[PDB]
C-alpha cells in the first residue's frame, strides 16, 4: 500500500513506455530516467519544444509563409481592441503592458504593414510564448493569410498538410469564440490542438484590415503531448521540473 | 533645409549599404526597402533573430551542450537569491514572479539537478527572451560548463570559437560585475557582446553548486547589430516597427 504522496512521486518518474516496496520501485524508476537523460546528452541534445519549433517554422518556411518575431509584452491597448473585456487571465506588467495571451494582435499589425509591400496574397507566421494567467506559460503557433486564397477548404488543406507533416490524426468540429466568433476546431480525442477562423471578422476594422483573410492557432505543448503520448501536459513545458518529459528531481523521496 | 522629423523619417528608411526634397527622398527609400521585403519574402522568408537562434543552437548541440528551455516567468525569489536587491530594472508579474531579467537562475537549477543523472563535465546553454525595465525585451544566450574543464583558457577558447563561428571580431578585457564579481568583457569596439565568469564564486552556495563552473551570457540583438551594421540596435529587436532591419512603417510621412 502505498500513500498518495509516494504514488504522486513514482507518477512523476513513470514514463508512458514503462510497463514491491516503494523505495524499490522509486530507484528502479530513478535508475530508468537518469539512463534515458544519459542518452539525450550522448546522442541528440535537442529539446523537444525547441526542435518542434525549429521543424514547424521549416514547414511554412517552405511553403512561403514569411517567419515573424514580435514582442511579447505588448500594450494592454492591444487586449482591449480585441474585444477583451477573460480579463482575469492577462497577466499586466507595469502599467500599461502585459504578457500578450495570444499572437493574433501583433499580426494583424504585421498584415496591415506588409500589405504596402507584398505581393497578393500575404503570408505570414509566428510561434512564440503567450501567456494566461490561473498551463499559464505556453507555445503558440499561428499562421494566416490574407488576400486571395483565403477560403475554408484552403485553410483546412493546409491544417491538414501541417498535421500530416507531424503525423498527428485529427477532425475539424464547428465550435465558436467569443473573440473571434465561429470557429473550427482540430480535435485530437477530446483535446483541442488549434482554433482556426476563416475571415473576414467585424473585428477587422479595428486593425485596419480591409482583405478576407484565413488564419489558425496551435498549442506546441498540446501538440508536443500528443506526439509523445504524455499524460500530462506540463511534461511538455518550459520547466525546470521536467526536461523532454523526463523528470529532473532525480533525488530520493 | 529638413525638420527634425523628416530626418527622423528618412533614418528609419535608410539602409547601411544606402549611399533634394524630402518627398523624393523618401519615396526613393520607400521604393528601396519594399523591393528589400519583396526579395526576403520570395527567397528566404527567415527572421533574422530566430535564423540567429537556430544557427547558435545548432553551434552549442554540435558542441555537446544540452539545449536548455526555462520559463521566462519566474520566481521574483530567484532574484533575491541572486544578490538583486538593479531591483528597479525588474517587471514584477502577478505578486510572486517576475520576467527573467537573466538566464542564470535557472541554468543554476539545471546544473544542480543534472549532476545526479549526467557525466563530467555537465555542459548546457539556453537561448531565450530576458527582460530588463528602462532595450527592456531582449535575447539571451547562456552557455555554461560545470566539472572539469572549468578554466579560464577554456572559456576563452570556446568564446573565441563561437564567435569565430559567426565571424565577429572582438576583445576581452577585465571587468567587475555587482552579481557576479569580477568578469570577463567580450567588446566589439565600445560595444559589450558579453559577460563571462570563471566560478566558482560564493553565490553558489545559495543555489546548491560545489563544483567549478564556467559560463558567458551573450545579447542576440547585439550579435546582430555587429554583423549586420545596424547603427540602432531596435533594427535586431522583437519589433512591429522592424523586419529584418528594415522599416515595416512603409506609408507616407
Amino acid at each position: 500500500a502505498l500513500t498518495k504522496s509516494q504514488t504522486d512521486r513514482l507518477e512523476v518518474l513513470l514514463n508512458p513506455k514503462d510497463e514491491k516496496p516503494f523505495r524499490e520501485l522509486e530507484s528502479e524508476l530513478l535508475s530508468r530516467r537518469k539512463k534515458d537523460l544519459q542518452q539525450i546528452y550522448a546522442e541528440e541534445r535537442e529539446n523537444y519544444l525547441g526542435k518542434l519549433e525549429r521543424e514547424i517554422t521549416r514547414f511554412f518556411v517552405d511553403r512561403g509563409f514569411l517567419e515573424i518575431k514580435s514582442p511579447i509584452l505588448i500594450p494592454l491597448e492591444y487586449i482591449e481592441r480585441m474585444g477583451i473585456d477573460l480579463s482575469k487571465q492577462i497577466f499586466r506588467v507595469d502599467k500599461n503592458f502585459c504578457l500578450r495571451p495570444m499572437l493574433a494582435p501583433n499580426l494583424a499589425n504585421y498584415l496591415r504593414k506588409l500589405d504596402r509591400a507584398l505581393p497578393d496574397p500575404i503570408k505570414i507566421f509566428e510561434i512564440g510564448p503567450c501567456y494566461r494567467k490561473e498551463l499559464e506559460e505556453f507555445t503558440m503557433l499561428n499562421f494566416c493569410q490574407m488576400g486571395s486564397g483565403c477560403t475554408r477548404e484552403n485553410l483546412e488543406s493546409i491544417i491538414t498538410d501541417f498535421l500530416n507533416h507531424l503525423g498527428i490524426d485529427f477532425k475539424i468540429v464547428g465550435d465558436s469564440c467569443m473573440v473571434f466568433g465561429d470557429t473550427l476546431d482540430v480535435m485530437h480525442g477530446d483535446l483541442e490542438l488549434s482554433s482556426a477562423v476563416v475571415g473576414p471578422i467585424p473585428l477587422d476594422r479595428e486593425w485596419g484590415i480591409d482583405k478576407p483573410w484565413i488564419g489558425a492557432g496551435f498549442g506546441l505543448e498540446r501538440l508536443l503531448k500528443v506526439k509523445h503520448d504524455f499524460k500530462n501536459i506540463k511534461r511538455a513545458a518550459r520547466s525546470e521540473s521536467y526536461y523532454n518529459g523526463i523528470s529532473t528531481n532525480l533525488h530520493h523521496h
